Formats: C-alpha cells, structure tokens, sequence
C-alpha cells in the first residue's frame, strides 16, 4: 500500500528492524 | 542515551510521531 | 513544497538501503 | 565498513530535519 500514512510506518519497521537483527548478529 | 540501539529507535519514533502529527493537521 | 508526502517513504527506503548495505559488509 | 553504528542515528536525524522543514512550507 503506497498510501503515504502506510508506507511510511512500514519503511521504519523495516529499518528498526534491520538495525535490530544486525546488532544482534554482530 | 546515545547508545545506538536506544537513539536509532529513539529517531524512527520521532520520524513517525512527526508525520503523524503533520499528517492530521494537513 | 509540492512534493507528495510519499517523497519521505521514498527516502525512508533510499536511507534503509544504505544501512542494508552497511550490515553486509558487517 | 567501519562508520560506527551511531552514523545511523545521526542520518536519521539529518533526514529527519528534511521532512520537518517540509511540513513547514506545507
């Protein structure tokens, strides 16, 4: 959904996400 | 604190909460 | 400021790239 | 490569101030 209110909230889910899965491997 | 895992989450909320806040007033 | 608001999802997606690529080489 | 974690944080912010200047002019 690229509806701006959607997307956005699912783009810094992705990043904190990302970050959290890295940091803990690392 | 500017450990990383508690300001990067710090700053994905600011990001949001802002968008949000903008989003309701536009 | 003409730009959709999607513009910030856009680099949402553009700046988690970037720390994507940061953790592969991590 | 080696830019600390905290690099992240710090562009957050950065873009962070982008999309709050935006909601200025808007």
């Amino acid at each position: 959904d690229m509806r701006p209110e959607i997307w956005i909230a699912q783009e810094l889910r992705r990043i904190g996400d990302e970050f959290n899965a890295y940091y803990a491997r690392r």
